């Protein structure tokens, strides 16, 4: 199990141009994925190690190391609180180094979809000045079909910290886990034990007591799509790459623009948690010649707002655990989904949709307005009624049903969602509102029916 660890995105295109080479020249599927933890694969390795060691990339050694990629809010709206972020992503990511996830969030964007997590730091400042992160844990949406025993569980609050104690904290909740876990999953741990004694724990260990929450709400979890001013004269692009999949295909050579934009890029890039990729720090200057070349490669293409909402897990053809297509069926899905929005005059909002290929849910549905969850060829569980902010599970809606069925269902509901929400009403919101499907209000005891 060959995926790079990256905290926070962040890769530079001297790193950028060696994966492109490693990809075209010495793989079977040539491309480089960009996966929802912010970082890349390659997919049928033909050396690997030595090429990463070679810009200075490691790989998590998954044989024993069950932690995985450091996420951190990439594009936020507060510029100035990106590099702190960063730098602490970054530093739990190497105290971290010998499963596991935890995030860095910056209010009000939940792109890196917290709630899916183990562990979460949620940026708090006074003055353009982070200070210290409210904390997180128990996030984790791997279910088994038909298990009531399994549950996707959402995060719950533990408190506040200074920074000062952000690594002894990041220490005691995965040394508790790994040590009270039986079924081992944090989540499952927290509601055997209950949160206040896993809590209590986390404090003993890390020789703190959790302050209370600080305010934060967030807003959305969708990526920033284009162009967006930075701080100082740097401006961040933001691509839109379909599923993450980078290769050059027929009037769209994504991979070659990629790399000459690389060739010329005087900043790093920012792989996103939505499987995109940001081309951050250009200065003003440098805009119409990036910009020229992503227009010309096919990676400024516009798509709607609902394909910019909607993910895929990889499945087939390299997943070895896939029950139904994800990534190869989610183009053509969202195809006929935009048909829907169009025919009922909603072309330009969205609903968060998503496709994962079996119920461990790497495709994040049970975050989803809309889920689906593989369960055999051509066969997916619809649930229904997240929120568009992820912190809501969709209950089950139709079980095991084929793709003309989930387009029949919600040519129904979207139909009616056109019709009859309020203003501003999210269409999972609305079909909790509308009573087509009861909302989930604590998973372990009532996710399932
Ligand atoms: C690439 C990615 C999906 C994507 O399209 O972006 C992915 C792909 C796979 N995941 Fe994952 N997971 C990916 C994010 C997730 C997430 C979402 C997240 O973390 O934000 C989850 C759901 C959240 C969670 O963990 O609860 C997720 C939960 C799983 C699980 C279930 C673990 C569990 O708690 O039960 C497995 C199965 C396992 O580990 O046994 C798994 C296993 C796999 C494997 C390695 C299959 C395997 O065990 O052999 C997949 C490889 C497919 C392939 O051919 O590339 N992956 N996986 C993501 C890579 C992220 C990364 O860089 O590390
Ligand atoms: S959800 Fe299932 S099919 Fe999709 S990548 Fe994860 S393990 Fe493979
Ligand atoms: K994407």
């Amino acid at each position: 199990l060959l995926r790079c660890r990256l905290p926070g995105g962040v890769i530079t295109t001297k790193q950028w141009q060696a994966i492109d080479k490693f990809a075209g020249e010495n793989t079977i599927y040539g491309s480089i994925r960009l996966t929802n933890r912010q970082t890349f694969q390659f997919h049928g390795i033909l050396p690997v190690h030595q090429m990463l060691h070679s810009v200075g990339l490691d790989a998590l050694a998954t044989a024993w190391d069950m932690n995985r990629n450091v996420l951190c809010t990439s594009n936020p709206y507060e510029s100035q609180l990106h590099a702190e972020a960063y730098e602490w992503a970054k530093k739990i990511s190497e105290h971290l180094l010998p499963k596991f996830k935890t995030t860095v969030v910056i209010p009000p964007q939940n792109d890196i979809d917290l709630h899916a997590n183990d562990m979460n730091f949620v940026a708090i400042a006074e003055n353009g000045k982070l200070v210290g992160f409210n904390l997180l844990v128990g996030g984790g949406l791997s279910i088994e079909h038909g298990n009531k025993k399994t549950y996707a569980r959402t995060a719950s609050e533990f408190g506040y910290l200074p920074l000062e104690h952000t690594l002894a904290v990041a220490e005691a909740v995965v040394t508790t886990q790994r040590d009270w876990g039986n079924n081992a999953k944090t989540k499952y741990t927290l509601e055997r034990v209950g949160v206040e004694t896993f809590k209590a724990e986390v404090e003993r260990r890390a020789g703190i007591k959790f302050e209370p929450i600080r305010p934060y709400e967030f807003t959305g979890r969708g990526d920033r799509i284009g162009w967006v001013k930075g701080i100082d004269d740097n401006w961040h692009l933001t691509l839109f790459i379909e599923n993450g999949r980078i290769l050059d295909y027929p009037a769209r050579p994504l991979k070659t623009g990629l790399l000459e934009i690389a060739k010329i890029h005087k900043g790093d890039f920012r792989i996103t948690a939505n499987q995109n990729l940001i081309i951050a720090g250009v200065p003003e200057s440098e805009k119409a010649k990036i910009e020229k070349i992503a227009k010309e490669s096919g990676l400024m293409n516009a798509v709607t707002p609902q394909r910019e909402n909607s993910m895929a897990c990889v499945s087939f053809p390299t997943c070895p655990l896939a029950m139904a297509e994800a990534e190869r069926f989610l183009p053509s899905f969202i195809d006929n989904i935009d048909n829907l929005m169009a025919k009922h005059g909603v072309s330009d909002e969205h609903i968060v949709m998503r496709v994962t290929g079996c119920p461990n849910g790497c495709g994040r549905a049970m975050l989803a307005e809309v889920g689906l969850v593989g369960k055999a060829p051509g066969r997916y569980n619809l649930h229904l009624g997240g929120n568009r902010i992820g912190t809501r599970i969709p209950r089950m809606y139709k079980e095991n049903i084929t793709e003309p069925e989930i387009l029949a269902s919600l040519d129904e509901l979207i139909g009616r969602w056109a019709k009859e929400r309020e203003a501003g009403e999210g269409f999972g919101d609305f079909t909790v509102r509308a009573g087509i499907i009861r909302p989930v209000l604590d998973p372990a005891r009532d996710l399932w029916d």
